[PDB]
């Protein structure tokens, strides 16, 4: 197996896992490859010589797979998908078109909503912020075709699976959730918004994926996420 080296923005103190969700996205879809990687942490404001070398332009995240070196995560995500392969490894992609499209509107109505400053709005960029919300949770409550027809009891017509696309995380969940965490973190410490409890696809779904190892172990702490944000939400 080729070296498989990924360069992740480090946070506050140039160190620590940082708010950084297109390097979370990307940690997450290595770890669900079950590959030998590694991750180095960059402090932006002291870039390492060997940094420097590998990726001159300085975009960040970046992967060094073999010799090359790979910018945008996008195309990363894609190559990865690409190379790590089956038989030697799962494929990751959604199986419905749907998952990869559900909820991807929100993370611009969270910053459209987090940075107003024209209190005339607020009702308005939060209204917007829910609905979008609660398109998510309709995919969620809606049954996938792998459960057509399947029934549970007291919950006619609403799904049961754990995920976007079903019972295992996929690369669909794998950038939403760096992202919908980060709306769910600074819309509680700066507004006191929550996502209601009514929304019960939302939050069994960031249940069950919150408690999975893929994306906790690869989180941020809150207080890296609110202090990353205190000069846009304050």
């Amino acid at each position: 197996q080729p070296q498989v080296e990924l360069f992740v923005k480090a946070g506050s103190d140039g160190a620590k896992i940082g708010n950084a969700p297109f390097s979370q996205r990307l940690f997450m879809v290595l770890w669900l490859k079950g590959v030998t990687f590694n991750v180095t942490t960059v402090d932006t404001k002291r870039r390492t010589e060997t940094v420097q070398k590998l990726c001159p332009g300085g975009q960040l995240p970046f992967l060094l797979y073999g010799t090359e070196v790979h910018t945008d995560t996008n195309k990363i995500e894609e190559f990865l998908e690409a190379v790590l392969c089956p038989p030697r490894y799962p494929k990751l992609a959604a199986l419905n078109p749907e998952s990869n499209t559900a909820g991807l509107d929100i993370f611009a109505k969270f910053s459209a909503y987090i940075k107003n400053s024209n209190p005339a709005l607020n009702d308005n960029l939060e209204k917007g912020l829910l609905k979008a919300l609660k398109v998510l949770d309709n995919y969620l409550t809606s049954p996938l075709p792998e459960e057509v027809d399947e029934t549970s009891a007291e919950d006619e017509g609403v799904s049961q699976r754990k995920f976007l696309d079903g019972n295992e995380l996929t690369l669909a969940d794998c950038n939403l959730l760096p992202k919908l965490h980060i709306v769910q973190v600074v819309c509680k410490k700066y507004r006191g918004f929550t996502i209601p409890e009514a929304f019960r696809g939302v939050h069994r779904y960031l249940s069950n994926a919150y408690a999975r190892e893929e994306f906790a172990s690869t989180c941020p702490d809150d207080e890296e996420i609110e202090l990353a944000y205190e000069q846009v939400a304050k």
